[PDB]
């Protein structure tokens, strides 16, 4: 079942939230992506559902922002680049984007992108996608191997320096097969 601690005891900072281990700690299904179909930059696979649970949260929120940062590729830093390696293929960043199929870059501030009206301790769920972007066509078979982290930049009123968040380490696995 489903069920949370909301206009109830018991609740973490209000402006704020836990971040779940489903969010924080957790990997992408990347499924397969094929050498064989990422043969231009616009070439775009079936963006899987990815979200990021926030909970348990608090009793008061207004919004977040959110603050992606990971190792940006040469090509488009805008995607996020696998573990450069050998064995890692080579133009093929990962495609993190929103419910509006939005590409988000990395390396922004917290500025350019944002985030929805958080509801009270819930498992607040917006609705998200991975994938995997063509920025070349090298069509090297290889492995799927990244890692980043969102923060969310809470609205909180700053009082304190921003830092991040959390070490929320988003892992992506999947496959370039060689057809």
């Amino acid at each position: 079942m489903a069920d949370s601690t909301i206009t109830i005891r018991g609740y973490v900072r209000d402006n704020g939230c836990s971040v779940a281990a489903e969010s924080t700690n957790f990997t992408v299904d990347l499924m397969e992506n094929a050498a064989k179909q990422f043969n231009n930059i616009g070439a775009t696979t079936p963006v899987v559902p990815f979200r990021i649970l926030l909970s348990p949260c608090g009793n008061a929120v207004s919004a977040v922002k959110v603050g992606f940062t990971g190792v940006a590729d040469s090509h488009n830093a805008n995607l996020l680049a696998l573990e450069n390696t050998v064995s890692a293929a080579s133009g093929l960043g990962i495609q993190l984007l929103n419910e509006q199929q939005n590409q988000i870059p990395l390396n922004a501030p917290s500025s350019a992108l944002s985030w929805t009206t958080l509801t009270p301790g819930k498992p607040n769920t917006l609705n998200f996608y991975a994938r995997l972007m063509a920025t070349q066509v090298p069509v090297t078979a290889g492995h799927i191997n990244a890692t980043a982290t969102f923060t969310l930049e809470y609205q909180d009123n700053h009082h304190h320096h921003h830092h991040k968040q959390a070490d929320s380490t988003i892992t992506i696995r999947g496959y370039v097969r060689d057809n």
